[PDB]
């Protein structure tokens, strides 16, 4: 089946307990600029508040963040990289009550506490150049 189109929007519900699973191949060919990129938004707009930011600089760092009323708030930075030019990848954010989860390949990397109350996220893009086999939100 054929990579999903990116830039990639998906409308969402979260809740605690609920799961993003985003599934694809990171390519090193950007030059000052992330390889991925995903963010949740409290709307189906792009100036809208967004709740949770990553994104991937291969070999470098991932970066979090949230944008509230248009500003980038306190940038946390891991510099464990879990993600390989060409290699796919398995990238799990979970809704816990005090934070998200975020999970790559089975390795659990950071815990980001909410700064929006995740039960505000109503769109998740993914873009940059990712080749992106899926998207989606599960719970039970
Ligand atoms: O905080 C996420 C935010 O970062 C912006 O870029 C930052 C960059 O991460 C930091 O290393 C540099 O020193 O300052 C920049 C602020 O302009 C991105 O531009 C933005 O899109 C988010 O990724």
């Amino acid at each position: 089946m054929s990579f999903l189109t990116v830039p990639y929007k998906l409308p969402v519900s979260l809740s605690v307990g609920s799961c993003v699973i985003i599934k694809g191949t990171l390519i090193d060919s950007s030059i000052n600029e992330p390889q991925l990129q995903v963010d949740f938004y409290t709307e189906m707009n792009e100036d809208s508040e967004i709740a949770f930011h990553l994104n991937v600089r291969l070999g470098r760092r991932v970066v979090m963040n949230s944008r509230e009323f248009g500003i980038w708030m306190l940038e946390e930075n891991l510099h464990y990289v879990p993600f390989e030019d060409g290699k796919p990848f398995d990238l799990r954010i979970y809704v816990c009550l005090n934070e998200y989860e975020v999970k790559v390949n089975g390795e659990y990397i950071y815990a980001f506490v909410h700064r929006i109350p995740p039960s505000y996220v109503k769109m998740i893009q993914v873009w940059r150049d990712v080749s992106l086999d899926s998207v989606l939100v599960n719970n039970g």
